[PDB]
């Protein structure tokens, strides 16, 4: 079960440049995995970051784990990011005003490990998942819009996936509707928002080393690494990378795009 080692390195000084120096950034899905490694990557990069997820000691533990480093600053926000009073309560008690907000979060539902097939679906699974992965990214978005608009400032990179794009077996189809809303969802969002300087842009990983994903089936992952061109599983940290760079001076006149992060995985 090979699979080929890393081979673009960041020098230690140019991974931690202070690119995202006063800068506050709200992360949803923050706690863990790929959105764990996002809110890292900001605070490599001098950002105030909003640990958005569910369960408050969850995220007050991975806030520890970020404030260790002495880099940016974490800050908890507990709260179900599919319930905007909740959200806007949550972001209120921070006291900080977000100029940026990266939507991570979302969620995949299996059945003893597999996706359920549409006419297998129940409308219940499909309803929260619309909810947490399409509504939850509205939410963000219209809490912090007003702000944006009246600042003529302001970042949003929103995650679709490959499969959104192009039909991948691995999930249900709750999961590729809610990724394929967000690519003309960004669109959209990108022209409404552009008058005022703000760019909004989305990732679309492909199969990423998380907890969840590494844990499965040898076999599954190596036919994912199979399907493959780059011959491995990304990393979170690349997935981060990309957000750090959407939200970056380095890419200031691209909006509306959705760039997957996918090593060649299921390109469309």
């Amino acid at each position: 079960h090979h699979h080929m080692e890393l081979t673009e390195i960041t020098p230690e000084s140019l991974r931690l440049r202070p690119s995202h120096k006063e800068r506050n950034v709200l992360i949803t899905g923050a706690a863990r995995g790929i959105g764990r490694a996002i809110a890292q990557a900001f605070v490599e990069r001098s950002a105030t970051v909003g640990i958005c997820d569910l369960n408050l000691a969850d995220v007050a533990r991975t806030c520890e784990e970020l404030n260790g480093l002495g880099l940016g600053r974490a800050v908890p926000i507990a709260c179900d990011v599919s319930d905007y009073d909740a959200l806007v309560a949550a972001i209120d008690d921070t006291g900080l005003v977000f100029d940026t907000v990266v939507n991570n979060a979302g969620i995949s539902p299996k059945h003893n490990g597999v996706a359920h097939k549409v006419w297998e679906m129940a409308p219940d699974e499909w309803r929260r998942v619309v909810d947490v992965n399409l509504t939850g990214t509205f939410n963000t978005i219209r809490a912090l819009t007003p702000g944006m608009v009246e600042a003529r400032r302001g970042w949003i990179v929103n995650t679709s996936s490959v499969a959104g794009k192009t039909y991948s077996p691995i999930v249900a189809c709750h999961y590729a509707a809610t990724k394929s809303a967000i690519i003309g969802f960004t669109k959209h969002l990108a022209a409404e928002l552009g008058p005022y300087s703000i760019r909004v842009n989305a990732m679309a990983p492909g199969r990423i080393a998380t907890p969840m994903v590494a844990g499965v089936a040898p076999e599954v992952n190596a036919e994912q690494v199979k399907l493959t061109p780059m011959a491995r599983l990304g990393q979170p940290a690349e997935v981060a990378d990309v957000a750090l760079w959407l939200t970056s001076t380095e890419s200031s006149f691209v909006t509306g795009q959705t760039v997957d992060v996918a090593g060649g995985l299921y390109m469309a």
